């Protein structure tokens, strides 16, 4: 699916 940019699953932990 989508709901988030990509980097930020990544940026955020």
């Amino acid at each position: 699916v989508r709901r988030f940019p990509w980097w930020w699953p990544f940026l955020r932990r």
